[PDB]
């Protein structure tokens, strides 16, 4: 039943705006390949129908966290090519042949252990991109003649391929010399090897701002979903993002408070004069976390303070007298200049666009548009 | 039956340690029945799992939010009563009856429209709950003569049961007199008609602190998990709750830093001196929030801190020479008196208990512990 809801609460997913956005990355790099960046189930999106969706838009390549996201992918019809940006555990390597999923080599002793436990029983070749530390410190192979090796223990066995070799920008969204510099010790290694066939580096932000012809794909994950990595790339790029998420719920009913009557857990608000108040079918359970209490969001056109504390699956509003039940409310609206903006929500927040959409829940039906063509996902119901 | 999983980072969810803290509810209030809460996925537990092991130790009704928890129940095998808590949209009123699961009612007015909606097509009884507000100041009936009205029109419709009447508690929790007002408030409601098989207020702060002998049910969600609704209560009440959670990853490789090299994103750390540091393979996307760093977590008995900006997938923590790739991290502990404990990331996450359990996100397996069994739960391979 997982094409059914039951509460008024929901993601819109507009799926015209993610292949929009791959297409501007297309576009600005019409000669690399754009592996699109899939990973933590696409930002919150639902990284099964994005991905469908950008390879009917052309996508032949994403790029996960886990083994377990690939495999999701592989289970729901996926048959792009995939790399697991994580280390994967030496014991599960069958599984990364078997479902034909390239993995990422951090050092040569991850590489060693992987040759010992590839039993036989999955014959086919494992795709490898080697993975250079730069200057984002986590983990990856820093030195040359490191990199040599791991390249040249793959070339003394059949069944594994040097597919690829990258690294990751560590502050490609703010001003300063790191990038380039990151950026030329990358050439500077992948330069004292043979050259595989897939030399990536560039994430959102690198993908925005330069143009690094000695790579052959990029890396675009937050900006295929609409968003700018930060507001110093917003302001420096011309190419407009089209945000992708909306975060709605319809108000349940609406109260009258009067003065001294309090809501919410601990009392926090009082009213000090009679009051409309506005019940939503959405908490902190869903990703609308407790931090939000003060913020604003748009009831019908007009904007009403989230008063008294959100709970787990409820939140109130303080709302106008026009307000009435089943009026639609936007939480987190498809626009980035909006007072419900994912980047206001994030301030509201204290932190990145990026958590703000990992934060929302499974609770959450994702609502699909393509086109005329409407689908839902409720994880719940499957 | 039981899922793989590709990672080595997850949840332990003790299901011992929640019958046990069920046993203690139903040994406080032997003659009450237990309503388990476990609404949002039992807190991030899982509700299926939960429910289906307090089944075996004798539970026989449950709270959940919405229709969607219920008919997830029912779905996996649950048989005993349900109550959904939150409004369901009048439209959907034959689902609930379908599916066996009673409904909150919140007004009048809803009542009336959902009696309109029932087409006859599912011709068994709709459980009610009517749902009186004595001061939180959500939705539902805070007059008597409405609430004698609303059971006059259950009594007109011979396919509609008035089951039970309910309030809730704003300040349980805290020291004040607002609690038992409360109390006071909805017996002299509750006097004033008929009264329902189910009479309930008490959450776990209520069912902690007072007996309620007028109710004959009571609601615990948050301590049949192991926790003390707040600090203050901890410090009024001697049962001891079982804390049923771990959050545990495994060291993927560790890496020397050099004085002046940064790790992660934004350079936000940089290493003065020579600096061992472990990658975890856990992050944001997982609930691990972005305010997390400067946390200390306990890899292997050590005191670690977490260090550079957590990452959606990664950590990063500054570790003695002793720690080895493998090692075991514990990230969230079971134990209250611990570095660990959800209260202490509570504290740095600027929360309650509660939102960081609802934070572990849909990417962290369950692995459920009853005795020497052990279960997993993968939703991404589901
Ligand atoms: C998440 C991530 C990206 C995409 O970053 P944004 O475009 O969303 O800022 C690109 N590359 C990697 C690989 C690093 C490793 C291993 C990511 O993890
Ligand atoms: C979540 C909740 C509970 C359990 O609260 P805790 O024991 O975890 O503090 C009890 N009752 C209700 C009903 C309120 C309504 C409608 C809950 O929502
Ligand atoms: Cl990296
Ligand atoms: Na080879
Ligand atoms: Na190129
Ligand atoms: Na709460
Ligand atoms: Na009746
Ligand atoms: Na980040
Ligand atoms: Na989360």
């Amino acid at each position: 039943f997982s094409d059914k809801y039951y509460r008024s609460a929901y993601m819109n997913v507009d799926l015209n705006a993610v292949a929009s956005n791959f297409k501007v990355f297309s576009t600005l790099h019409p000669n690399k390949t754009v592996m699109a960046v899939v990973k933590a189930n696409a930002y919150g999106l639902g990284s099964v129908k994005v991905a469908r969706h950008l390879m009917e838009n052309g996508a032949t390549f994403f790029a996960v966290a886990t083994l377990d996201e690939a495999i999701e992918l592989r289970m729901h019809g996926i048959t792009a090519k995939i790399l697991v940006l994580g280390v994967l555990p030496a014991k599960d390597i069958d599984k990364a042949i078997q479902h034909r999923v390239a993995l990422t080599v951090p050092s040569k002793q991850w590489l060693k252990e992987a040759i010992k436990n590839i039993s036989g029983e999955q014959e086919k070749k494992l795709w490898l991109h080697i993975k250079l530390d730069t200057g984002m410190g986590r983990l990856g192979i820093k030195d040359t003649n490191t990199y040599q090796e791991v390249i040249e223990i793959i070339q003394q066995y059949e069944q594994l391929v040097f597919e690829g070799v990258f690294t990751h920008f560590a502050c490609a969204d703010e001003p300063g010399d790191m990038t380039t510099e990151q950026y030329q010790r990358f050439k500077d290694m992948v330069n004292e090897a043979i050259k595989p066939e897939y030399i990536h580096c560039q994430n959102s932000a690198g993908s925005l701002l330069m143009d690094c012809q000695f790579c052959n794909a990029i890396r675009p994950g937050i900006s295929l979903y609409g968003y700018y990595p930060s507001e110093y790339v917003q302001q420096k790029v011309k190419v407009h993002l089209k945000p992708s998420v909306q975060l709605i719920a319809n108000v349940v009913q609406t109260k009258t408070l009067q003065a001294g009557e309090s809501v919410s857990y601990g009392a926090t608000y009082t009213a000090t004069d009679p009051t409309t108040i506005a019940l939503l079918p959405i908490g902190y359970a869903d990703g609308y976390l407790r931090i939000m209490q003060g913020s604003f969001v748009n009831v019908n056109g007009h904007q009403c303070e989230v008063i008294g504390r959100v709970c787990m699956d409820q939140t109130i509003v303080k709302v106008p007298d026009q307000v009435k039940a089943g009026d639609s409310v936007i939480l987190i609206d498809n626009h980035r200049e909006s007072p419900q903006s994912v980047e206001v929500v994030a301030e509201k927040q204290h932190t990145i666009n990026y958590e703000v959409l990992c934060n929302l829940s499974r609770r959450l039906p994702r609502i699909y548009h393509d086109g005329d063509q409407r689908f839902v996902t409720n994880e719940l119901l499957k």
